[PDB]
């Protein structure tokens, strides 16, 4: 129960649920205000509720109905800051009716609603909607949304629109799939004739949406202007991977070209449209972090924005750059305020008022996140702030105020989660925000696995690794191994975040012992390690987890017979990529394999990831028909295999598992397979994700038990 | 498949002159549509109807 | 409708004969069968709609079961290799599952 607190100003932070009502704190003398009570229970279960800026009003979505990991459609009613008369929020001339978005203003009651991919915008409550913008069209031109590969592969969020620091003009990202091909989901159980769900799925080799970027004013005749991107001959085509106001008419904007080689930062003006090109970032394989906001200030001066810098060996780390916001076109002030053998994973700000920036970085270990503080002048002294502070957790997350004097803390693992309070002058911790007392108490109510680091080399790479004991360990007794990975760039597998999974739970009762371990391609640790999976995604982790294997088969306490694998997504292919025979008689690597809406054919899969990675689709790079595990899955003479995998799938098509199937009919070799009609990747409901618990445990303790 | 389960539904005269065939609209039978995987990087699926 | 009609009689009326004919009110003890399914995608006789229902039912039911799926082929299997790998399935899931 994380409230999550959002710091409304210099001294107070929203305090959103834990144990009921919705109250405002004070961080001058511990002073709680209670802005909603407990009747989000009795007002229909809203789902997610926001507050108006000017602290007047209160919205409430309840009824969702996701379609995708973020696409929380459904009914939004506001009410009465203390409480009472709700009102259902309703499009123009029309009833209640389902809302894609609504969202909240930065200042006064001001409001936008998306009905239908249509933005209207009411600066006044009790004024009724007016039209804003008509151009969007069901599924194919959007307005302040993203579409699926908008939404979860390159901006990872369904935020499209960006309001103005004054609240006065509003830029939103409009989507148009007229010419992106569509692709259809079967149904099986809607009625006597189910009929096909058909959405807008660019493949590999496909054209990509065409993102238009638009800015309109709240007031008068609010004319729309668009921003003309740069016209360099290799960028023609385009991804706005992130955009931020600059001020409330300047606005800094991203565009990575369609080979994703190429990253141009602009800054354009909504009174004209004009774009002024500011910098352009390369490298040899392609662009990462397309989604790191510069912090601008409040004048307007050097914004600081996280890049490659080359960081000596290694390849070329991520770290801040300074740039005024006028820089000479002759030369610019690129300026690294941080360096080391680590990265920035986030900046919160930095202090106008003197120099303290702040942020989360990997100044430790790629694997633990850290609170810091950098000075922006010649010292560039990179203070702890949070710097283990904290005996038990070590991982951190921080979020400040608009002066960042008071900011939250929270630890997150290895340890129960904790949300304190805390502020940049003094250090002290005035009270805990949460402390999950439950998740206290529940951590030594039961026998909790054990864990053990290992870290591994092999050439000139750094590879962390993590094991899990059930803690009741007897080394006359055997425990069989498993092998989770998931190996898609930018994740880090191997990580001290505190979670209980169908892993947990295995160790502890079913008596096995769990390993992961973090291969090539990951990020946050080397981006060398990051760009040599080019066109080689697969086998450079597979071969890291084979050794990884190698040297966990040594352990006197371990047996080879039970040895088992497990993916989900892009591990999928990894959980069937890793069965060879090695030589001819060391064989029987993995007794019981199973894998997650596996992969296999890549060019069946978006083009924003094909690629991206693999190389452009439709030039027939061959590494289209080398990272097909059909050839490989081929052999599996008699190990059992399974395949568990919803029907509805949009995440990764269910195709991708029929084609493997058919190798499979052709390779002859035993496998078993699951199925959940009519359900998304995403699990919204409890029971479906119960359900594929129980089933995972009860397919692995058959496999192993002897 | 569940009435005549023949193939052929047209007769033969005894004489060979004639022919008696049966002529079967379908255009108000509910239309089914078997989904396809195997088939391309954008399968369609098979529509026909199916009482 | 040839064969519902048969059996069951005219519907569209609530004439009450096919409540009690669907699979799921046996289907859901399940205590310890090891229960499995076989079916081909593109059947154009049982459509997948019918296997669709079944795992739904028993994923409410919460049952042990497998599923083997045959990706876009007919019903008959008019194919040599398709019959062969079919028999070899079905006596496979036999075997192990009256090893003792």
């Amino acid at each position: 129960h994380d409230p999550e607190a959002k710091w409304i100003s210099d001294t107070e932070f929203i305090y959103r649920e834990q144990k009921g009502t919705v109250r405002l704190w004070n961080v001058e003398t511990n002073t709680s205000t209670v802005l909603i009570e407990g009747k989000k229970i009795e007002s229909l279960r809203a789902i997610r509720y926001e507050i108006s800026p000017d602290r007047e009003y209160a919205l409430f979505s309840y009824n969702v109905e996701p379609i995708y990991q973020h696409s929380y459609t459904g009914y939004y009613v506001l009410s009465k800051i203390p409480h009472g008369d709700p009102q259902s929020l309703d499009p123009p001339e029309v009833s209640n009716a389902k809302l894609q978005y609504a969202g909240w203003g930065p200042k006064g009651q001001q409001l936008i609603f998306i009905f239908e991919n249509n933005i209207y915008y009411c600066a006044h409550v009790g004024k009724q909607a007016i039209r804003v913008v008509s151009t969007g069209k069901e599924g194919v031109i959007y307005n302040g949304l993203s579409d699926w590969l908008y939404e979860e592969e390159i901006l990872k969020t369904h935020i499209a629109h960006w309001w103005s620091p004054d609240g006065t003009r509003l830029a939103y990202a409009a989507i148009n799939d007229s010419r992106v091909p569509i692709m259809e989901l079967p149904t099986y159980t809607g009625s006597i004739y189910p009929t096909v769900k058909p959405y807008h799925y660019p493949k590999a080799g496909s054209e990509n949406p065409s993102i238009s970027l638009h800015v309109i004013g709240l007031n008068g005749p609010t004319h729309d202007l668009e921003m003309m991107p740069p016209d360099d001959p290799r960028m023609r085509e385009y991804y706005i991977t992130m955009v931020k106001w600059a001020t409330s008419t300047k606005v800094a904007v991203t565009w990575l070209n369609r080979a994703q080689n190429v990253s141009i930062l602009t800054l354009c003006d909504a009174t004209t449209g004009v774009c002024t090109k500011k910098h352009e970032d390369e490298s040899e394989a392609w662009l990462h972090r397309q989604n790191e906001e510069p912090v601008f200030s409040k004048d307007g001066r050097k914004f600081f924005f996280i890049r490659a810098i080359p960081q000596g060996g290694r390849g070329k780390f991520y770290h801040i750059t300074v740039s005024s916001s006028q820089p000479n076109s002759s030369n610019d002030n690129i300026q690294s305020i941080t360096s080391g053998d680590w990265d920035v994973t986030k900046i919160l700000a930095y202090d106008e008022k003197g120099n303290k920036i702040y942020f989360l970085s990997t100044e430790d270990l790629p694997r633990r996140r850290q609170l810091y503080s950098a000075n922006t002048v010649g010292n560039f002294n990179r203070q702890c702030l949070s710097c283990d502070l904290v005996e038990n957790c070590t991982y951190f997350s921080a979020s400040f105020s608009h002066s960042m004097d008071f900011f939250l803390l929270k630890c997150e693992g290895p340890g129960v989660p904790m949300v304190t309070v805390h502020n940049t002058t003094d250090k002290k911790k005035m009270f805990d925000l949460e402390t999950n007392e439950h998740v206290k108490k529940a951590i030594n109510d039961r026998q909790m696995p054990k864990v053990e680091y290992r870290d591994i080399e092999i050439d000139d790479y750094n590879l962390p690794m993590q094991i899990l004991k059930p803690a009741t360990f007897t080394d006359t007794t055997h425990y069989p191994l498993l092998l989770v990975v998931d190996g898609t760039p930018g994740s880090q597998s191997v990580a001290e975040k505190f979670e209980v999974s169908w892993e947990t739970v295995m160790v502890s009762s079913h008596g096995a012992v769990v390993v992961k371990c973090d291969g090539r391609g990951s990020g946050f640790q080397g981006t060398k390690l990051l760009h040599e999976v080019r066109r080689r995604l697969g086998l450079l982790e597979e071969k890291d987890q084979m050794e990884a294997v190698r040297t966990m088969l040594k352990e006197q306490y371990i047996d080879r017979t039970r040895v088992a694998v497990f993916g989900k997504d892009y591990g999928g292919y990894l959980s069937t990529y890793i069965l060879p025979a090695k030589g001819e008689n060391q064989g029987q690597t993995f007794t019981c394999g199973s894998a997650l809406s596996p992969i296999t054919d890549f060019k069946l899969y978006a083009s924003a990831f094909s690629e991206r990675y693999l190389g452009l689709h439709g030039l027939d790079n061959r590494a289209y028909e080398m990272t097909k595990v059909a050839h490989r899955v081929s052999a599996l003479e008699e190990q059992q295999f399974l395949i568990i995998h919803p029907t509805a799938d949009e995440k990764i098509h269910f195709q991708h598992t029929a084609e493997l199937i058919t190798q499979l009919i052709r390779g002859k070799a035993n496998y078993s397979l699951q199925i959940y009609p009519d359900e998304s990747h995403y699990f919204t409901s409890s029971s479906l994700k119960q359900h594929l618990y129980r089933s995972i445990i009860n397919f692995f303790v058959e496999c192993f038990r002897i």
